[PDB]
């Protein structure tokens, strides 16, 4: 009853661990132990690595259209069961039902995505290139990947990452958030129910020492991770160090631009929508606003609408956002608040006193907007993850576009404007791949990795040359 | 009595026909013999065979990267001397200038298709489906193939059949229309100037026994035919009766539906435009109409805009209508009219009297129309091939329909309306793939196949798309389990 | 007592046939009467046509993923009822269990195929399907499931010696959830078939086997106008060479020679042995007599009996007519006695030498348990006989070297060539089937 | 009287160098100077650096079909200048008129090959797939021994869209001045291609330099990641295209005569100067005994100058290139290794001042010796032997870099296996050389590389 234990997946059966170490799952809208994840043992990541490399050569023989069955099962599956996985991430991450349906819907559209790469895993050939020479390439598994996820999207983050080396004919060991565990354990529950066969997936909960573990075991043939940029590199470096290849979102700081020709109502609103949707905590979303031209006279209204988000538990009806993952994101968000204020800041709405109805315990942080803000501020270098807008002010687009090409990390940029033209401009102009016009978030899909990014890392590239004569 | 002949192109090379049967070469702007071609012997036919199969090798060991780069630099000629090949076309075929433009811009853009049959050549491998199990796709040239073109594009149906022909590894043996084969004859020219290998495309001439020889020799893998039905049916039968894969786009009597809510003087101009353009010889022209309701109130306007049509040669400016390619294709076509006129049909304008001043001696034909016709009309059964514009008594959408699906032979249909829903039930019910909204003809699309099975059609592939690089290569599956414990 | 009678399948409800012409259908290994199948009437057919016609428009709507979904629920199914199944094919085809299991499974891989056509465009219409007694299970998967999954609704008419498998199949389909008039199931004999192709009704047609009755339906469909994919069979040759593993493919030609009693649509009835392995035969004669003759429900078995007597009659006529044309007969099986099963159609395996190509036992199609061997010097001579037979569609070569292997697969003219593997691709369409199925 | 110096391109003028530091350009069959080659100075690579920068714009709004057209035309001026560009390539580097006519050949087709970019460049929520090139892109050379590379670098960046800045071999400048002029004369717009000569601080300048974009390099491994870290430094995203060693393995059923040829052809063809070249091979099984015809197909190979005619392998470009030949030989013997066939005492009858080396074969070599370690670049060939697949299969992955990898066997069980097992990317089956192209993982990939992607979305309306 007490401090529930959260096991482990390893081969088939849903083994507890013995490990010494453990950590307490809290509930953000309440600080309430509602289980406890334990930090797996070297012996245990070991019986796990040896269980995906038992399972590697049988899961390979199987044929691609057998492994996809199984994918499309499992997709049938989680469908059947939405509302149950609602539920634990609303209960675990403590985001609004609806934020939670929509990251499950996504992690379904991911796989419907993966599924449909049957097509991409045939190879091309050449018949007598040259004079009796024939010329053909093969795709194979690379072995046994990995994926990490700090804090992030409990479901969508494995349902981008495992799907995709399992269609590609690869065994997954999955080290998902030591915080929101649960539902990464009914998604391997809903996969297992699916026929998928022992061993092909395994999970271990673990800190820091995992993540060094999983870099340095010569096994993992590929790594996988989302999070901050430091992590990000970090990871990064760990694993080229032992030649495994790796791929990691470094960086998520997206710059919004908003003309002085635009709809003020819709803008504001989908403004309002990405900064603070999901209390800030998703990964991408639009935390720098740059107004350009007569667009700072919107400050008011952009406050006035940031008014109207009501603070409350993401279980209780008519929630707009939840509260923080833990208190200490709380106490840093508040830290960073201070710190741009005593940089001379305006603080226009301040949410660090937010007081919430029956759930004063938690980490709930109301909408902040701080304005006045220059590049040189923490408040624009520092990535917040948290419900804080930050707003510049521009006289020219010029001066928009170099400030978001003065991003060192910037992978998605939205621009507000009803002229086709400037919106190319911009476009163009900027160093950022992924651009949104009148869009908060292009492509809500995790990727810097889908498509034929995905195959050509998941898989490596055969190629045979082979010149008969007699 | 030696009028200036036409050149063959015999083993990559052009040379004459030791022939003595010539066939004239008539103007039809003034039905003046401006050229004479002559019919090929056995053996400049046994020597284009011969040449055609000494190339198929090396042809086919030749990369598909630099038979691409040859289809590019044969586009770029083309792109240069466009003008000269429009001269040619409309001195040869009679058609506008205008019309000779858009058939070497068709051509061009069939080409620049050809161009991209990069992932097309090559086939499809999936290794171990299971234990020790390698599977393996090629694509083969078949060998030497046979084109022969109708009189309507001399520069098109070439345009169509050496690309794909070519870029598939394999060696064509053309055979271009005895009225109009210069503009061939100038397109090979600089096709070979490109860097095309000699032997790889040969031109032979004959109106009805080199088609017999081609349909019974057997060194040839497969025929590309267009024309008529009749035609196209004996060919496709004396090349299957030797075995040899056939596919013909035969007469194809496309219909128009004008529906009430559409651009009235927009559709009754390209109504004008499709059935009279080109003095309708085309084979794929808009012969034929439905007027739905009010687009029957239409008919004098349908009857100005007729008049409207500048009838003159090609080579004057502001040519609208061009002459009849031979005096017996006018005498088709007066013959068609006076029967559409015994049938009881309501001919509301009749070109059939219409001269051009200065070119009276050209087979000429003014705009011609025929309102108030019915399936029981023997117009309606047949193809006009002419100036002459049909347009059926009809009172709803659904009996468009019918009458439409009535006719055997069709490839395309268009309806004229902008209700997106009316549309919509058009395509649902009429039996064709290719519709087109707004538009008389849908204009070729070569990046996917001519699909077409009715009547109008014979054989189980299409000249271009994929099912162009079905019918010009064969698929060979290969399984290979290599184990030795 | 009363001989079961198998029901037509009309508006999703079984119903029995109002037609006097009861067949009767004996088991191969018995000869003893298990069923009667009518031959349904002008009235019951134009019924089963209106219901897929009316049935046609919204199954056309449903979604496709909906279709899938049912096409998933129909393979979990079968595969609940794989063993009725296999027991049913073996009770009323005579073939062994693990022949039906086989059969089975290819069935599941082709409903697998089928659930590939997430999205690739629309439907014709009201599809038919002709299928004989080569295979009763696989054909009806083979057609009908692209056919629905397409959007298009079915009329299956099976073989009229085995009914009861695809009756059985079109049950499960049911209880897959499919809606109800989007399959029929009707019996008959050429009458049937001539039905099919007259009525207007029907707008595709799919047909295997036999080669005269292929041509004839797609003469009669072009008469008619419908889309015919007629892939009638055709004979396999395989070629030996001496480097080749002698046990393995002494193996392989042994049981694919003989498997399923040689009735299979396609079979490595054909063995050219090029070069010393002509001396193989003591050892193929050996591997053969090896073979266990029995009933396909007796535990012990390689091949089963034949489908009707008719067949045995004219499995040994040939092989007679082979012997008097001057070929030697190396082991004789016309004359086999299974114990307890000596009324069946029971007939050994055959293997047959000397044969040269203009001799009827290489032209004709045999259908049975019996293997011809020919014998060459060089692999050009193997490479032209191959290419002789006007009616090839598949050929195999078991070699351990690569260039003879690529040599052979450039220079012989058939278009699926098997290196070291006989009969490959057993399944052939695809996406041509596709194309086929729609507009 | 004086030597003729070589001359920089910038702004599509051949203009010279006003350098202090020059540098000598020696025939390898004389090692007579032939040229001069000078260090481009700070100011002349910003200049260079300006036209490339200047000329973006214009050269990225023309159209592809233009750059197509240019790229066509470029390839028939190289058809027509063949033989000169095969004769420069001799008399500078020292390969065979066949050899240099063989490189040629391999730019002319990959040149080809970047013209069939056509389409692939091109690439209520709207989802464009734009793709635009990146902007001033550089290509740094071997810094060992070159084998044309031009044509794999600055062809592909131009038809993509880009400018390029080509820091050619300082060692064989020639080939790349006679490309340019050719390329020019093409009808590139001025600026669109600009060479720069220098040692080391020119490749620390390309690395440093912010307005390159992207880099590309050839050669050997320690170059390479040098490279690669000062460019991933400074955000410059590069692709280290290294050498590696390659491994052959023989199995007693492969066909004798051919295998020995190909051995042969692949390990001393071109003195063995390129990343691709068989400089190692495995005899399995019964495969040992074919030692002494492989030797006696060695000692067949004719040393002579690359212009002479009758010559199989040309001189090495330094005479260092012979020192370090000459000491890592030296090592294998001294390590216990037995040499089969000493080519150190070659003597060419009429060039015994150059720098030639005859073919050496060396047997009983360990993983563990030098000579399997250290990669040679010369006419060396280094014979391993074992009794199992399997043993030839491990070394073949112990081997830390690789890129190429041959099969020389009749059976396709074997070969099948052999390209199952083995690690390596590119498997030849009785092909020494599977892929002489810019593979080096350039087709796709090379499109994706010198072009930056954008998925722009769009709830555009109307309002």
């Amino acid at each position: 009853s007490s401090v529930p234990t959260v096991k482990l997946f390893i081969g088939g059966k849903f083994v507890e661990s013995k490990s010494d170490k453990w950590i307490d799952i809290h509930n953000p809208a309440t600080n309430e132990v509602i289980g406890r994840v334990p930090q797996a043992t070297k012996a245990e990541m070991d019986a796990a690595i040896a269980s995906c490399k038992r399972a590697f050569p049988a899961w390979a023989d199987t044929s691609v259209l057998s492994r996809q069955q199984v994918l499309l099962r499992y997709q049938q599956l989680i469908k059947e069961n939405l509302k149950e996985i609602a539920k634990l991430i609303t209960l675990e991450q403590g985001k609004t039902l609806a934020d939670a349906e929509g990251d499950v819907f996504r992690g379904l559209q991911v796989v419907e995505h993966a599924c449909s790469v049957t097509s991409l895993m045939m190879g091309e050939t050449m018949p007598s290139i040259t004079k009796d020479m024939d010329l053909y390439s093969y795709r194979l598994p690379l072995g046994v990947c990995a994926g990490i996820a700090p804090f992030n999207f409990p479901a969508m983050i494995p349902l981008w990452m495992f799907p995709m080396a399992m269609v590609c004919g690869n065994t997954f060991l999955m080290k998902p958030s030591e915080r929101v565990p649960g539902a990464t354990m009914l998604l391997a529950k809903l996969l297992q129910d699916s026929g998928a066969p022992d061993g092909t997936l395994n999970i271990i909960h673990g800190q820091h020492e995992a993540v060094n573990f999983i870099c340095d075991h010569p096994d993992i043939k590929a790594i996988s991770f989302v999070g901050s940029n430091k992590a990000g590199e970090y990871i990064f470096e760990r694993g080229s160090r032992h030649g495994k290849r790796v791929q990691a979102n470094m960086g998520a700081k997206n710059h919004g631009v908003v003309m002085p020709d635009a709809n003020k109502e819709n803008t504001l609103n989908q403004l309002v929508g990405a900064a603070f949707g999901a209390a800030g905590q998703r990964c991408m979303a639009l935390s720098t606003a740059v107004l350009v031209g007569e667009a700072k006279k919107w400050l008011p209204e952009l406050v006035e609408h940031a008014k109207n988000l009501r603070v409350n538990a993401g279980d209780q009806p008519g929630a707009d956002l939840g509260p923080l993952i833990t208190p200490q994101a709380k106490e840093r968000v508040c830290n960073l608040i201070d710190s741009g204020t005593k940089e001379g800041a305006s603080i226009l709405l301040d949410g660090r006193k937010i007081k919430v109805k029956g759930y004063e315990n938690g980490n709930f942080v109301g909408p902040t907007i701080i304005s006045n803000v220059k590049p040189n501020m923490t408040c624009y270098k520092e990535e917040i993850f948290g419900p804080v807008l930050v707003v510049l002010e521009t006289e020219t687009l010029d001066e928009a576009i170099q400030i978001v090409n003065n991003n060192p990390y910037g992978n998605r940029t939205a621009i507000f404007t009803t002229n086709g033209a400037t919106a190319r401009k911009y476009a163009h102009l900027v160093d950022v791949g992924q651009v949104g016009v009148n869009v908060p978030i292009p492509v809500p899909l995790p990727m810097f990795f889908y498509g034929k990014q995905g195959i050509q890392f998941y898989t490596q590239l055969k190629t045979i040359t082979s010149q008969w004569k007699e």
